[PDB]
């Protein structure tokens, strides 16, 4: 169901928290060949997640669920929001700058949190 569908997108995205937060601590440890290997993956992972966020949202609107699909909206824009900090600090370690990866680091963080009682509220909603 989309419903199974919404967990296995929440497992993905719980697989990056958990990955990003690793990578956090290697950054501040100065593991730069780490931390390298962790961008790799969080950008694997986060692509996937999308992924599965296109199609339930897409299948929602099918579905004709309309309170889903306004969640839905809200929620993949915010995602996009975080894909592009994830992307500028992408770049900011590529350059070295640190005090860039340091502050992009720092909002992306705020911005999954910041989605998560709409997160939250999609599960309840499909
Ligand atoms: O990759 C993500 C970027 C922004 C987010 C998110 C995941 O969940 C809440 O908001």
């Amino acid at each position: 169901s989309v419903k199974s569908e919404y967990a296995e997108a929440a497992a993905v995205g719980q697989e990056a928290v958990a990955v990003f937060n690793t990578m956090k601590a290697a950054f501040q440890n100065g593991d730069k060949e780490a931390v390298a290997q962790y961008l790799a993956r969080l950008a694997s992972l986060y692509t996937r997640h999308e992924e599965l966020l296109n199609r339930i949202l897409e299948k929602a609107r099918r579905e004709g669920n309309k309170e889903a699909v306004t969640l839905m909206n809200e929620f993949t824009a915010t995602f996009q929001t975080g894909k592009s900090i994830f992307n500028a600090m992408v770049a900011a370690f590529k350059n070295g700058d640190d005090d860039s990866f340091e502050s992009y680091l720092q909002a992306l963080e705020k911005v999954t949190a910041k989605g998560e009682t709409l997160a939250d509220q999609i599960a309840k909603a499909l």
